[PDB]
RNA sequence: AAUUUCUACUAAGUGUAGAUCGCAUCCAGUAAAGCGGCAC
């Protein structure tokens, strides 16, 4: 058997197929006059309403639990915070402090208050309700309807979890709020005298309150009081100052020490107010409304950008100390923007660490730079001053980033001025938006300014509890920076509404005015649900019985005169293990059944179930019960087909239950007057809907949807309940939103271009009007329906220890290796059990079948016209939305592509871990839909149909293969998901598949010193005349960070040519050999000479030294290509293999599906795939039992010892 | 340029080929990676 063949019937799966419901009749007319519909579609017009009267209660509630709080592990907390650190994880200490700071906080919403009554049935039912006319009735309207919430009441309860996330009350309450609180009492302390006794407690205590006073609020303990929101309006107004009622508008403490500006010693600090807590998508005045209120130049956002322009002009008057910048992205920017190298401050942070943990004996190992970039991650913020210690003289740190800054706001100044009429009360719009495009680059070009300005600037923030800050900085930068935060809103939403699809899927739930509105199918409940299934024909039909006439479908006769529906009649038998207890110890069945008090102690112990009092003729006894039970029980044993197992070889009662769950399912067809149910359509008794997809129509001819199949065989005799039909099935309304008129249309009878340029077929004409997104044009109902994939599995086991076990025992196993290329957005390597290659190509074209004809889309060729589209379009949102769909398309093809190839292979697949990397600007499908396309791939896998198998079939419809669990997260892409196994990347494109040489060393010229070293260090220099070649030989123990290589000892070779960078005012081709004759004879050095490795040292000046290495560098450059041309992407080896000759990828070009790699692309899928034979090899040695256990992390180490050991 | 919906189409003439429970993240390979259904 197949590996693949073990692989069915694993676990359940559930899923919900939509289809079109086209009514029929005159149901649309009914459903119109008996007005149904508006009851549903006005609750979907003051849902918003209701939310905000929710929101309402919800603060509220807030603000009655923090009226009511004293934070106990606080006071510590303060002093701590003050305590200033000392670190040595002292502070560690305090950190556990902080999550019982918001633990306290969370607990206190939920212990107490009727927090309980609040995302239950009974919130808008009374609660709402009782709180707070015209408010009141739209909350009645949504009783029984509670549903309509869930998704917002999901989203609302995370407001009050001690989750450290943004959401988060608690954390807003002590994370943010309270520390500005104790920053500001350090202020305080600071800057007290700067106040006139009159001048303040006298205007302050009076006008802002006349209770309380001005210190309070910088003591520790009054920080409770600054919990709720008026106490943070009344803290920020002593800060800001306040209205006063009148003209008087009385002055805040901010103020005070700007009025301090007398002295200009000044930059004394001023306080940070309090963070309170708790777009424009309908209209082109609406969004241009907001445009300009929020960006013209007296807004508060351009008056944050001055003051933020003044502060940063004053950059050299703060304390470089006292100033950090954020770790992580922004500090390879910066380092970008002062030095002019990325890596350089992490390489600068690299040579400190070494030299502490560096130990002269030790050599750097893989987990040494894994840990020393632990370190660095982990690492918070660096202060300018540091920054400063990594600048080189010559260079200030603080003056290259003031230039940089300025030059950014400058930037916004000049693109102020070309949008300068936008902002015009005059201004109106001639276009609509999306019609006019030159508007909307106006708006965009200034939003990305601005948005550039505050993502770069917002770096400046150590994200730390930092002990030593320039809070006469900070104070000016967090009062400014926060309304400049409001930009990212704007921003968003401005282009969510142009990046807008012309047309609208809103849409609306329908329960023809009933809350239990198709609830069930099967079940005969049809005078409650008021929903059922018909058939005829090829047809499928939903119909919905009117309130008053429930019972309509009931009395209709078999008609055979003529013709007839069939009708549904559905049967479920829903979770055995609750429900035959529950009727069975029923007092009537109690009653029926005499049962034997052995029975009942049974089941009241639970001496049937596992837990170690269990016993197993007790077990088999309450079975026998529930069987016999069975047989008299009519309800049941009229409605199913019980054939249950002897009841010795169920091993425990769960045995006994899977097969009621599974014979506890039936599905079969009555039959109906067609006659009759249509003219109870006709008196709008029953309302009738053709549930219908493209597959249904009387013109598809063509291999069906995979959904269309799914919903097929729910009714097929072949069908033993692999796929059944579940409730919780939906009708929705989704109104039109496109004009019929206003489409664009190609006319019947005239030629339309066809678009694809291999179509060989270049127009094609039609006799009828094909009109683009047709579908959005008219009023649609469209019907989910829930169904369950191997409800009843009976291969039970864990995926990941049978794909090992099943790998372990295998001869010949096969690898399907999948990376993405620089020159291909996909390529694919099939690999066997000993790594010769079976199959290499791009997918870069996926290849269509329909009849014996394929036609081909080259989509990189797309992705190519798309990108060309984009820079023409001068990188506007659409096309950048384009090009996103474009791949996630893609990619839906790609999914299909691999399937077949496990199959055709029954293949293990090898992908790329995308938790660890390095961005790659070269190649075209980035990690977030890579990540995307690997989520695709499980999600495939969990059950894997081929259309085209007979769906019986193992991997057909009724049989698909479970080769993968479920989807957990993107973390969890890691390790084994069954038949998929995530590899580093590390090493798998830069190394020569047939000798597995990598080149390790380091060719950047340094000193004239450091370059005698490099040749010093290689064992010989010697041409060879019998080869015309340079023979380098060399150990990689003489050279730095070589850990890695299995094979110490390799010998270089100057045999090929090489493409070079080159740049000119950026391309130049060069061979090896005649530089190593040309540069020798330019520098007088006869190279016939053995060893010249002494000779080579005598050279005197930089000149010889900076091209000898230059020309060293790029022999170890195995990877050439011109980037004009597809043609040449090639790997040269400088090392020969056994048999005496070097690896070239141009000698592979031609063959098809050829033993080695045939270009770069190909090598990483190709390596990728080694790697798992390398884990696969793992298995080979392992016990049985030990294979859950087995690492399959290979180690740059392993991995080369691997490479280069197996090739033979 | 037709769709349950998406993407690419026109594929032989009202359609073709994949894919397709729902929402959120869609740009930072140093922040985030989860919330639903379903199932237990
Ligand atoms: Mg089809
Ligand atoms: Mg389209």
């Amino acid at each position: 058997m197949s590996k693949l063949e073990k692989f069915t019937n694993c676990y359940s799966l559930s899923k919900t197929l939509r289809f079109k419901a086209i009514p029929v009749g005159k149901t649309q007319e009914n459903i119109d006059n008996k007005r149904l519909l508006v009851e549903d579609e006005k609750r979907a017009e003051d849902y918003k309403g209701v939310k905000k009267l929710l929101d309402r209660y919800y603060l509220s509630f807030i603000n009655d639990v923090l009226h009511s709080i004293k934070l106990k592990n606080l006071n510590n907390y303060i002093s701590l915070f003050r305590k200033k650190t000392r670190t040595e994880k002292e502070n560690k200490e305090l950190e556990n402090l902080e999550i019982n700071l918001r633990k306290e906080i969370a607990k206190a919403f939920k212990g107490n208050e009727g927090y309980k009554s609040l995302f239950k049935k009974d919130i808008i039912e009374t609660i709402l309700p009782e709180f707070l006319k015209d408010e009141i009735a739209l909350v009645n309207s949504f009783n029984g309807f509670t549903t309509a919430f869930t998704g917002f009441f999901d989203n609302r309860e995370n407001m009050f979890s001690e989750e450290a996330k943004s959401t988060s009350i608690a954390f807003r309450c002590i994370n943010e709020n309270l520390t500005r609180y104790i920053s500001n009492m350090d202020i305080f302390e600071k800057v007290d005298a700067i106040f006139d006794k009159h001048e303040v407690q006298e205007i302050k205590e009076k006008i802002l309150n006349s209770d309380y006073d001005v210190e309070d609020f910088f003591e520790g303990e009054f920080f409770n009081f600054v919990l709720t929101q008026e106490g943070i309006d009344v803290y920020n107004a002593i800060i800001g100052g306040f209205v006063t009622e009148s003209g008087e508008k009385i002055k805040g403490l901010n103020e005070y020490i700007n009025l301090y500006n007398q002295k200009t010693k000044q930059k004394l600090p001023k306080f940070k107010p309090l963070y309170k807590q708790v777009e424009g998508y309908t209209s082109d005045e609406e969004v241009l409304e907001v445009f300009r209120n929020t960006l013209n130049k007296n807004s508060e956002i351009f008056s944050s950008i001055k003051k933020l322009e003044k502060l940063f002009k004053n950059f050299d008057e703060y304390s470089s100390a006292g100033i950090f910048v954020k770790n992580g992205p922004a500090i390879s920017t910066i380092s970008k923007d002062i030095f002019g190298e990325w890596n350089v401050i992490r390489d600068k942070w690299n040579a400190e660490y070494d030299d502490i943990h560096l130990k002269k004996k030790a050599v750097v190992t893989e987990k040494y730079e894994d840990d020393r970039r632990k370190s660095f991650k982990k690492i918070g913020s660096f202060s300018l001053e540091q920054l400063q210690e990594y600048a080189d003289a010559d260079l200030s740190v603080v003056e290259k980033l003031k230039e940089i800054i300025i030059q950014k706001v400058d930037e916004i100044y000049k693109v102020y001025g070309s949008s300068e009429k936008l902002f015009d009360a005059d201004f109106v719009l001639e276009k609509s938006l999306k019609k006019n495009d030159a508007v909307v680059a106006i708006m965009k070009d200034l939003l990305d300014s601005v948005k550039s300005f505050e993502n770069y600037i917002k770096a400046f923030f150590g994200e730390g509890k930092e002990t030593n800050r320039d809070e006469s900085f900070y104070g000016d930068f967090v009062l400014a920076y926060d309304i400049l935060l409001k930009v990212d809103h704007i921003y968003d939403a401005i282009r969510n509404y142009v990046t807008q699809k012309p047309y609208s899927k809103d849409k609306f739930k329908l329960y023809f005015q009933n809350p239990q509105f198709m609830g069930g199918w099967d079940k005969d409940k049809e005078t409650d649900y008021r929903a059922t299934i018909l058939r005829y024909g090829s047809k499928y039909y939903l119909a919905i019985m009117d309130k008053k006439y429930a019972k309509c479908l009931q009395k209709i006769d078999k008609d055979d005169v003529n013709g007839n529906y069939e009708k549904i009649n559905y049967k479920l038998l829903p979770g055995p293990n609750k429900m035959l207890p529950k009727v069975f110890f029923s007092k009537k069945w109690m009653a029926y059944y005499n049962p034997s008090e052995d029975i009942q102690k049974i089941y009241k112990n639970g001496t049937f179930k596992k837990g170690d009092m269990f016993n197993l003729n007790d077990c088999h006894k309450l079975i026998d019960f529930f069987k016999d039970s069975i047989s008299r029980y009519p309800k049941w044993s009229n409605a199913y087909d019980f054939n249950f197992s002897e009841t010795e070889k169920y091993k425990d009662i769960a045995g006994f239950y899977r097969e009621v769950e599974e014979q506890g399912y039936k599905v079969s067809f009555e039959s109906a007057s067609k006659k009759e149910v249509d003219k109870l359509v006709e008196e709008g008794k029953l309302y009738m809907f053709q549930i219908y997809n493209k597959d249904f129509s009387d013109k598809s001819h063509g291999t069906p949807n995979l959904h269309t199949m799914y919903f097929k065989l729910l009714f097929d005799e072949n069908n033993h309940g692999q796929i059944r039909l579940s409730g919780g099935a939906e009708l929705f309304m989704r109104r039109a939103s496109l004009k019929k008129e206003e489409l664009v249309v190609h006319p019947a009878n005239s030629p339309i271009a066809n678009k694809n340029p291999d179509n060989p077929k270049k127009t094609t004409t039609l006799s009828y009007d094909v009109y683009k997104d047709k579908r959005f044009s008219e009023d649609q109902y469209e019907l989910h329906i829930p169904i369950a994939i191997n409800k009843c599995p009976k291969n039970i086991f864990k995926i990941n220890t049978e794909v090992r076990v099943l790998l372990k025992h295998d001869d010949n196993p096969y690898v399907i290796g999948i990376d993405r290329g620089e020159r291909n957005l996909l390529y694919i390597v099939v690999v066997d059990g000993k790594g010769n290659i079976v199959e290499q190509y791009s997918l870069n074209e996926i290849i269509n079948n329909f009849n014996g004809i394929r036609i081909k889309t080259d989509y990189h060729s797309l992705l190519d016209k798309k990108e060309k589209e984009r820079f023409e379009a001068r990188q506007n949102w659409t096309s950048i939305e384009n090009i996103k769909e474009l791949k996630a398309g893609y990619i839906s093809q790609v999914v299909h592509k691999i399937c077949e190839l496990v199959e055709k292979y029954d293949a293990v697949i090898a992908l790329e871990d995308l938790n660890s990397g390095f961005k790659n600007s070269r190649v075209k499908v980035e990690k977030q839909v890579y990540q995307k396309f690997e989520k695709m791939l499980i999600d495939k896998l969990n059950y894997m149909v081929d259309k085209k198998s007979n769906p019986c079939a193992t991997g057909g419809a009724l049989k698909g293969y479970q080769i993968t669990n479920k989807f957990e997260s993107f973390k969890s892409m890691s390790t084994q998901n069954g038949f998929i196994f995530y590899i580093p990347a590390w090493l798998t494109s830069k190394i020569d598949p047939s000798t597995g040489f990598v080149n390790l060393l380091k060719t950047k010229y340094t000193s004239i010193a450091d370059s005698k070293k490099f040749i010093s260090s290689f064992d010989r220099i010697m041409y060879v005349p019998e080869e015309d070649l340079f023979e380098f030989a060399l150990d990689y123990k003489n050279f730095s960070r070589t850990d890695a290589d299995y094979i110490k000892k390799w010998k270089l070779y100057s045999y090929g040519n090489r493409i070079r960078i080159f740049r000119n005012p950026d391309w130049e081709e060069v061979c090896l050999t005649s530089a190593y004759k040309e540069l020798f004879n330019k520098y007088g050095i006869n190279y016939q000479q053995g060893d010249i490795r002494a000779l080579l040292c005598e050279q005197s000046d930089k000149a010889f030294y900076s091209s000898f290495m230059a020309l060293m560098s790029l022999m170890l450059q195995m990877r050439n290509s011109i980037t004009g041309r597809t043609d040449v992407d090639f790997l040269i080896s400088p090392v020969k293999n056994s048999d005496g000759i070097f690896y070239d990828s141009r000698n592979y070009e031609a063959q098809e599906n050829a033993i080695l790699p045939k270009n770069a692309d190909a090598n990483g899928a190709y390596n990728i795939a080694r790697k798992v034979l390398w884990a696969i090899g793992q298995f080979k040695k392992a016990e049985d039992e030990k294979l859950d256990k087995v690492k399959i992390a290979i180690s740059n180490k392993e991995w080369l010892e691997y490479a280069q050991t197996s090739v033979k």
